[PDB]
């Protein structure tokens, strides 16, 4: 209970300035897709687009009348539709785009539109800061190879909040999900390394399933054994 509409795309609070969009698309069925909101000061800032360009713009008029404060960038994690189908609207309402260089690489091959601009990581994924200026709470990580080949990741400063996206499954998951894009032999370890990189956070977001606990991240790693 308690989780607030808006045209077609629930928000749910998950701390004080964070928030989880979502929207549902239909795989002929129905499938969620997560997302964040975060308010940093007097800016808003978008982790993952919706389905769609519509949904997306739904997440902005939201923004506009909830929030009202601008938005100053959006970081989408990879180059699927869950997290990409809606960079038009974003550039349409100008605001400015962030990916894994090698997400917007794959996009065009992968149906998507690239974002505007290109993240590049360290040796250890930890992204490299003049890629990502201002970025301000948002904490952007590479911990390789797993979903797909460019998933990245993210952490909230000052919560117990971190991202998985696709890559992290719910603790009681019964499969990987998805493995049409999937690195089998490294999803472990790249599973192993998000957590390892947040080692503080015990809210854990991922794209289709309610906030879980680190167990999820555990949980996600042994599935992934079996795979290599
Ligand atoms: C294209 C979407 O249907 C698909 C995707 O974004 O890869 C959804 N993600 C998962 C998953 O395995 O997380 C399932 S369905
Ligand atoms: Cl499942
Ligand atoms: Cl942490």
């Amino acid at each position: 209970t308690g989780d607030q509409r808006f045209g077609d795309l629930v928000f749910r609070q998950l701390a004080p300035n964070v928030w989880q969009h979502t929207s549902y698309l239909d795989m002929p069925g129905a499938v969620a897709s997560n997302g964040l909101i975060v308010r940093d000061g007097g800016r808003v800032l978008v982790v993952d687009t919706a389905w769609t360009d519509d949904q997306t713009a739904q997440i902005l008029n939201w923004i506009k009348q909830e929030i009202n404060l601008p938005v100053a960038l959006a970081v989408v994690t990879h180059a699927h539709q869950d997290k990409m189908g809606g960079m038009d609207a974003l550039h349409a309402a100008g605001i400015a785009t962030y990916a894994n260089a090698l997400s917007n690489q794959l996009a065009p091959q992968e149906g998507m539109v690239a974002a505007q601009h290109s993240l590049t990581f360290a040796a250890n994924g930890w992204v490299e800061p003049a890629t990502a200026p201002n970025f301000g709470p948002l904490k952007v990580f590479y911990p390789g190879p797993g979903h797909t080949s460019d998933n990245i990741t993210v952490g909230i400063d000052g919560t117990d909040i971190a991202f998985g996206g696709c890559l992290i499954k719910d603790s009681k998951a019964k499969s990987l999900g998805n493995l049409g894009d999937a690195d089998t032999e490294h999803y472990a370890a790249s599973a192993r390394a998000f957590g390892a990189a947040f080692p503080k956070a015990s809210m854990i977001v991922m794209s289709h399933s309610a906030p879980d606990s680190r167990a999820a991240i555990t949980h996600t790693a042994r599935m992934a054994d079996k795979l290599r």
